[PDB]
DNA sequence: TCGTGTAAGCAGTCCGCG
DNA sequence: GCGGACTGTTTAC
């Protein structure tokens, strides 16, 4: 095999590198890497090294890495640019793995771990680590074993060994229901005392040193607790054995208000799954507890126990230990599904960065562009300081709030990355400027043509056309990767809908699921077999199709996120290629593109409908248009359609064979007008939306910008078995809206769009009648809670105190002098409920940590003083009034003359 | 919430508006 | 009672 790195570190003048050698063995080595940096030099001087603008450079080879750094300082002191990769370990990887890395994940040690720590006096601070570590479960990816380190004796209780036989049994037999598929992979080690546990743990760690280290809040809790606990018992030298190079650094994480500390372990790549999840999942959740995310991702029941976690070990050590092991498995099950670890290795190895740098698109792209330029003996510029400056972004059209019956939407494929490619936007492709006219002149094609030589953006920038810049070139490579995976994602989704259809007529038989690749559209032979399967088989196949789809989604969307990130990075001062001329060239060209194409689509449709000045494009945002298709449908007449799917076929055909050609001609002209390098504005039909044929549903509605709902039948060529609501901005989509409210609002919207006003009124009336019975958590609002100290004035609210913060302050007074009451955590989410007049808590709201039950001390009182009227009015009726007025519709029946009978 | 960007919605506070 | 100015927050792209 080809060799590939695992981890890399600079330590003084040495690179420390852990790698897989040519026989597949893990190795470590210390290299006294002599880095090279660069300086401009005269034209008379012969060299093969040039900067990105074509000016000659001399390479300067240093005796060692500190010399290179001292040189950089001195070049600033002199006031001259010091060129080249100043992150020396990235240059080391480029020199050492000067080819496309083919990695083999089965050789990479991925460690999932979780610890337990019993604490009577509140939350155990990782920086103090004053309490014993009484459980560690550490799963190893190479051994495929869960190693359990169980403390039997501590100051807080002596306990018996955990029993794997009881762990395996059903909850209903008084067992812990530890999944049978992992029971045999458990290797359990009890310990007389903590020192022995820890020492054995460190010995194990040295034998099985993690390359990738993950878990749930391992970076903010587990890793620092273990490091500081060991440090306090045995001293620093011993705690540092968690690093395979014996180097660790207390690293302080800063934000706008406050800071915390983490322990950087040199030669380990820490990928905390909570952060993997926040970056790669594209969800915004009301809670990030493991039980909550587990429930959401896997539909696994919350892990149940009695009494506080501070008493669980002494009351039920059996369950204590089992739940520690299930906690580790849950993360592994989430990864099996989401595949973020797999995604992280792909991007990190593609870029030639430390794997943990996948969290920084700046670092990721700095490494990709560096490696790309180095292949041509080109030398990257020095990073400079820049002051943060605001700059303009996308155009969003003001919609006329209304119902809209038949809608077809279109939007640009990978808009900003395509803009970059089409225009050739790159630091080294800037050719100059031209005198700009107001944007509306370009939009309406009355402005003078910017250039007959260079490719232009309407912000005034001109770019070369003789060659692709490094940014277009590298963004294209990742875009193509993205497109591939999205194809798989969409095929699995289409395959998904075939199985749902078949499930309308499951066969009474015993059989098995077909072994197939869900990333490719099912052949006819597969379609035939499917129609003969049992519901059990079809269902297992569906689950599998959706897993394939999720796998595809992770691969495609985060590649999109990365390429969109590069466009964004051009506007971040820390980016080596920061330049508001290029960031703004992107955004401004997008504004033109959308408004230009709005004009063309309107012109085109007015022509086919024999009209003038009529607006068919009702809305658009950044790179999308929404076309009212009422008149197209009416031109054939609603009577002429067999069923819903028949008019959906007709619009699909119309979009494909009429609209997209018109759109493409419109953009081809724009390309030529802007003299761009290449036509890459591809506006594919997104959604086909409308009411069920012959129903009283309104099909869709807008309330305003970034707020609308569509009843969709076809999405990017996926024909649904059942219609599906696309909803954006509305309260059903926000993590702040109570869970039960999201659900009820969504059903109101479904009835509105599919069934009509009357259906809506029937549901409204019932929801108002019964909502008081809803579980308090299900009807609580949710908010992030920042700056709790700034508004805290003697435990009471200061001036301008946000509502949710008021709730927290109410909570804190209600639980004061209580060591085991859950504390609200600064910067994390809280549930919020309004309180009726004259309640015990002496205020109008109360808030507690989200994803949890409110402590039993005050629960009964909160339930009793809960203000259901205020709650209903703010979270449900207000939004619904918004939806309904916009749609010109009544949620309560108005009086008529028939009332007289 | 350490980690690419801007546009824009909404809830709430404070307070004007004769 | 509703809006503008402002803070805090949370999406849509
Ligand atoms: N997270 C983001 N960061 C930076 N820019 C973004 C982000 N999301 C969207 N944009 C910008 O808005 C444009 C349109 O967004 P959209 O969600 O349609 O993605 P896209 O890049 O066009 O990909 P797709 O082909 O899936 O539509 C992007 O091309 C860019
Ligand atoms: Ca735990
Ligand atoms: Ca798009
Ligand atoms: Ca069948
Ligand atoms: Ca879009
Ligand atoms: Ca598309």
């Amino acid at each position: 095999m080809k060799e590939f790195y695992l981890t890399v570190e600079q330590i003084g003048d040495s690179i420390f590198e852990r790698y897989i050698d040519s026989n597949g063995r893990e190795r470590t080595r210390e290299v006294e890497y002599k880095p090279s940096l660069f300086a401009h030099c005269p034209e008379s001087q012969a060299t093969k090294y040039f900067d990105i603008y074509g000016k000659p450079c001399t390479r300067k080879l240093f005796a060692n890495m500190r010399d290179a750094s001292q040189w950089i300082k001195r070049m600033e002191d002199i006031g001259l640019e010091a060129l080249g990769m100043d992150d020396f370990k990235l240059a080391y990887l480029s020199d050492t793995y000067n080819y496309e890395i083919k990695y083999d994940h089965t050789k990479i040690r991925v460690a999932n771990f979780d610890i337990e720590v019993t604490s009577p006096d509140g939350f155990p601070e990782p920086s103090q680590a004053k309490h014993p570590i009484d459980a560690i479960t550490h799963y190893d990816s190479i051994d495929d074993r869960f190693y359990v380190f169980d403390l039997l004796n501590s100051p807080y209780g002596n306990v018996e060994e955990w029993s794997i036989e009881i762990a395996a049994k059903l909850q209903e037999q008084g067992g812990d229901e530890v999944p049978s598929e992992i029971i045999d992979k458990i290797i359990y080690m009890p310990f007389d005392n903590e020192k022995e546990l820890l020492m054995e743990y460190l010995n194990f760690w040295q034998q099985k040193t993690p390359v990738i280290l993950t878990g749930w809040n391992v970076e903010s809790f587990a890793i620092p607790y273990v490091y500081n606990r060991i440090k306090n018992i045995f001293g620093e030298s011993t705690a540092k054995r968690l690093s395979p190079h014996r180097k660790t650094r207390v690293k302080v994480i800063e934000n706008m208000y406050g800071s915390r500390e983490i322990i950087t372990l040199f030669g380990i790549s820490v990928l905390d799954y909570i952060d993997l999840y926040k970056k790669f999942s594209f969800t915004n959740q009301p809670s990030y507890s493991l039980d909550y995310i587990s429930e959401f991702e896997l539909n696994v029941g919350k892990l149940k126990y009695d009494g506080p976690i501070s008493k669980l070990r002494e009351s039920n050590h059996q369950r204590y230990i089992s739940y520690n092991i299930i906690a580790v498995y849950r993360v592994l099950q989430i990864d099996a599904k989401r595949q973020f670890i797999n995604l992280s290795l792909d991007m990190g190895y593609y870029a030639k960065i430390q794997i943990q740098s996948v969290f920084s698109p700046i670092k990721t792209w700095d490494a990709i562009i560096f490696n790309s330029l180095k292949e041509q003996n080109k030398v990257i510029p020095q990073g400079r300081s820049h002051p943060v400056q605001p700059y303009p972004g996308a155009f969003v059209k003001e919609p006329i709030p209304n119902r809209y019956k038949y809608v077809m939407s279109f939007d640009l494929t990978s808009a900003y990355p395509s803009i970059i490619r089409q225009v050739n936007i790159s630091p080294e492709t800037i050719a100059g400027t031209f005198k700009v006219a107001p944007l509306h002149d370009y939009i309406n094609a009355v402005a003078e043509r910017p250039s007959d030589v260079y490719s232009c953006s309407p912000n005034g920038m001109m770019y070369y056309k003789d060659r692709d810049g490094v940014v277009p070139t590298e963004i294209t490579k990742v875009f193509n990767q993205r497109k591939e995976h999205k194809g798989y994602m969409l095929a699995a989704q289409r395959n998904g809908e075939i199985i749902k259809e078949a499930l309308h007529n499951p066969n009474l038989s015993v059989d098995e699921p077909l072994d197939v690749d869900y990333r490719f559209d099912f052949s006819d032979e597969i379609k035939e077999k499917i129609k003969k399967l049992s519901a059990k088989s079809l269902n297992e196949m569906l689950f599998r199709a959706q897993r394939t789809e999720v796998a595809g989604m992770t691969a495609q969307i985060n590649r999109k996120a990365l390429i969109n990130g590069l466009a964004g990075a051009l506007g971040n001062v820390w980016f080596r290629y920061y330049d508001l001329r290029n960031a703004t060239a992107i955004t401004t060209f997008g504004q033109m593109a959308l408004q230009w194409i709005e004009r063309k689509v309107n012109e085109y449709l007015n022509e086919v409908c024999g009209t003038e000045g009529e607006a068919f494009v009702l809305y658009g945002d950044t790179d999308s248009i929404y076309v009212s298709a009422d008149k197209i449908i009416d031109k054939v007449g609603e009577s002429k359609f067999r069923d819903t799917n028949h008019w959906v076929d007709f619009l699909d055909k119309f979009a494909r064979e009429r609209m997209e050609p018109a759109i493409d001609r419109g953009f081809r002209e724009m390309c030529e007008y802007m003299n761009n390098k290449q036509h890459l504005m591809f506006m594919d039909r997104e959604a086909i939306a409308g009411p069920p044929l012959g129903s009283k549903g309104i099909g869709g509605f807008w309330t305003g910008k970034k707020r609308y709902a569509l009843n969709v039948w076809d999405m990017e060529g996926t024909r649904y078995a059942e219609p599906k609501l696309k909803i954006m901005g509305l309260e059903t989509q926000k993590s702040s809206t109570p869970k039960a409210v999201q659900k009820a609002l969504k059903e109101c919207i479904r009835r509105m769009l599919q069934e009509g006003e009357e259906s809506l009124q029937e549901y409204f009336k019932e929801f108002e009648k019964e909502f008081r019975q809803l579980n308090y958590i299900s009807i609580a609002s949710v908010s992030s809670a920042n700056n709790i100290a700034k508004y805290d004035v003697g435990g009471f609210p200061g001036p301008k105190c946000p509502f949710h913060i008021r709730g927290i302050l109410t909570y804190n007074r209600a639980i004061k002098g209580n060591i085991d009451a859950p504390q609200v955590v600064e910067g994390e989410k809280v549930y919020v409920l309004p309180l009726r007049e004259g309640n015990p808590f002496g205020d109008k709201c109360i808030a507690w940590p989200s994803g949890t039950e409110i402590t039993d001390l005050i629960k009964d009182d909160v339930l009793h003083w809960m203000d259901y009227t205020v709650l209903l009015e703010k979270t449900f009726i207000k939004p619904l009034e918004g939806f309904t007025s916009a749609a010109k519709l009544d949620y309560e029946k108005k009086a008529s003359l028939f009332d007289m009978f």
